[PDB]
Protein backbone atom coordinates (compact mmCIF):
# COMPACT_ATOMS: atom_id res chain seq x y z
CA UNK A 1 0.00 0.00 0.00
CA UNK A 2 2.18 2.61 -1.70
CA UNK A 3 -0.93 4.59 -1.92
CA UNK A 4 0.71 6.62 1.10
CA UNK A 5 3.30 8.49 -1.05
CA UNK A 6 0.89 9.23 -3.83
CA UNK A 7 0.95 13.39 -2.95
CA UNK A 8 -0.22 16.78 -4.33
CA UNK A 9 3.17 18.23 -6.30
CA UNK A 10 3.59 22.26 -5.09
CA UNK A 11 1.97 23.44 -8.42
CA UNK A 12 0.57 20.51 -9.59
CA UNK A 13 -2.80 20.64 -10.93
CA UNK A 14 -5.34 18.99 -8.73
CA UNK A 15 -6.44 16.97 -11.61
CA UNK A 16 -3.30 15.65 -12.48
CA UNK A 17 -2.89 14.52 -8.72
CA UNK A 18 -6.65 13.31 -8.92
CA UNK A 19 -5.76 10.72 -11.91
CA UNK A 20 -2.51 9.33 -10.32
CA UNK A 21 -4.37 9.09 -6.99
CA UNK A 22 -7.11 7.06 -8.54
CA UNK A 23 -4.53 4.68 -10.64
CA UNK A 24 -2.54 3.83 -7.86
CA UNK A 25 -6.03 2.81 -6.17
CA UNK A 26 -6.75 0.19 -8.77
CA UNK A 27 -3.36 -1.13 -8.86
CA UNK A 28 -4.21 -2.42 -5.30
CA UNK A 29 -7.13 -3.32 -6.15
CA UNK A 30 -9.25 -1.30 -3.94
CA UNK A 31 -12.94 -2.16 -4.09
CA UNK A 32 -15.45 0.94 -4.94
CA UNK A 33 -15.84 1.11 -0.84
CA UNK A 34 -12.42 1.61 -0.48
CA UNK A 35 -12.29 4.10 -3.15
CA UNK A 36 -15.24 5.62 -1.63
CA UNK A 37 -13.31 6.24 1.68
CA UNK A 38 -10.12 7.09 0.35
CA UNK A 39 -11.58 10.06 -1.17
CA UNK A 40 -13.09 11.41 1.84
CA UNK A 41 -9.68 10.51 3.79
CA UNK A 42 -6.38 9.93 1.77
CA UNK A 43 -7.14 12.64 -1.04
CA UNK A 44 -7.92 15.19 0.96
CA UNK A 45 -5.15 14.86 3.17
CA UNK A 46 -1.76 14.19 0.76
CA UNK A 47 -3.17 17.60 -1.50
CA UNK A 48 -1.20 20.90 -1.26
CA UNK A 49 -1.43 23.14 1.70
CA UNK A 50 -3.95 25.23 -0.32
CA UNK A 51 -6.18 22.31 -1.76
CA UNK A 52 -6.04 20.71 1.21
CA UNK A 53 -6.97 23.65 3.36
CA UNK A 54 -9.82 24.03 0.56
CA UNK A 55 -10.95 20.63 0.73
CA UNK A 56 -11.43 20.29 4.48
CA UNK A 57 -13.49 23.58 4.48
CA UNK A 58 -15.79 21.82 2.26
CA UNK A 59 -16.64 19.50 4.46
CA UNK A 60 -16.52 15.74 4.78
CA UNK A 61 -18.49 14.25 1.96
CA UNK A 62 -17.70 16.10 -0.81
CA UNK A 63 -18.48 14.38 -4.31
CA UNK A 64 -15.21 14.49 -6.23
CA UNK A 65 -16.84 16.80 -8.52
CA UNK A 66 -17.03 19.69 -6.02
CA UNK A 67 -13.40 19.10 -4.87
CA UNK A 68 -11.89 19.69 -8.14
CA UNK A 69 -14.08 22.39 -8.68
CA UNK A 70 -13.12 23.90 -5.41
CA UNK A 71 -9.12 23.37 -6.62
CA UNK B 1 -15.32 10.92 7.85
CA UNK B 2 -14.02 12.66 10.71
CA UNK B 3 -11.42 9.83 10.73
CA UNK B 4 -9.24 12.51 9.73
CA UNK B 5 -9.34 14.11 12.82
CA UNK B 6 -8.46 11.35 15.10
CA UNK B 7 -4.15 12.24 15.24
CA UNK B 8 -1.69 10.94 17.77
CA UNK B 9 -0.76 13.10 20.59
CA UNK B 10 2.93 14.22 21.41
CA UNK B 11 3.21 12.13 24.08
CA UNK B 12 -0.18 10.23 23.69
CA UNK B 13 0.64 6.01 24.49
CA UNK B 14 0.12 4.31 20.43
CA UNK B 15 -2.05 1.85 22.26
CA UNK B 16 -4.52 5.07 23.44
CA UNK B 17 -4.10 5.96 19.61
CA UNK B 18 -5.18 2.90 18.53
CA UNK B 19 -8.49 2.88 20.54
CA UNK B 20 -9.44 6.02 19.60
CA UNK B 21 -8.81 5.34 15.87
CA UNK B 22 -10.94 2.16 15.46
CA UNK B 23 -13.75 3.52 17.98
CA UNK B 24 -14.38 5.88 15.24
CA UNK B 25 -14.26 3.49 12.80
CA UNK B 26 -16.82 1.45 14.20
CA UNK B 27 -19.12 4.95 14.20
CA UNK B 28 -18.14 5.54 10.85
CA UNK B 29 -19.49 1.64 10.40
CA UNK B 30 -16.25 1.05 8.24
CA UNK B 31 -16.29 -2.70 6.97
CA UNK B 32 -13.69 -4.78 7.95
CA UNK B 33 -12.19 -4.24 4.26
CA UNK B 34 -12.06 -0.64 4.98
CA UNK B 35 -10.59 -1.59 8.41
CA UNK B 36 -7.84 -3.39 6.53
CA UNK B 37 -6.84 -0.44 4.41
CA UNK B 38 -7.04 2.65 7.13
CA UNK B 39 -4.14 0.98 9.13
CA UNK B 40 -1.99 0.71 6.09
CA UNK B 41 -2.70 4.36 5.80
CA UNK B 42 -4.48 6.51 7.75
CA UNK B 43 -3.10 4.97 11.10
CA UNK B 44 0.21 4.95 10.04
CA UNK B 45 0.39 8.90 8.57
CA UNK B 46 -1.78 10.29 11.89
CA UNK B 47 0.83 9.17 14.18
CA UNK B 48 3.39 11.35 16.07
CA UNK B 49 6.62 12.00 13.79
CA UNK B 50 8.60 9.67 15.72
CA UNK B 51 6.02 6.30 15.28
CA UNK B 52 5.21 7.70 11.83
CA UNK B 53 8.96 7.41 11.42
CA UNK B 54 9.24 4.16 12.87
CA UNK B 55 5.99 2.74 11.17
CA UNK B 56 7.07 4.34 7.97
CA UNK B 57 10.39 1.96 8.27
CA UNK B 58 8.45 -1.08 8.74
CA UNK B 59 7.14 -1.53 5.79
CA UNK B 60 4.06 -1.46 3.96
CA UNK B 61 1.98 -4.57 5.09
CA UNK B 62 2.44 -4.63 8.96
CA UNK B 63 0.34 -6.17 11.27
CA UNK B 64 -1.06 -4.34 13.83
CA UNK B 65 0.94 -5.98 16.56
CA UNK B 66 3.89 -5.59 14.67
CA UNK B 67 3.18 -1.47 14.60
CA UNK B 68 2.24 -1.08 18.54
CA UNK B 69 5.55 -3.49 19.26
CA UNK B 70 7.30 -0.33 17.18
CA UNK B 71 5.85 2.43 19.11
Amino acid sequence: TSILDIRQGPKEPFRDYVDRFYKTLRAEQASQEVKNWMTETLLVQNANPDCKTILKALGPGATLEEMMTAC
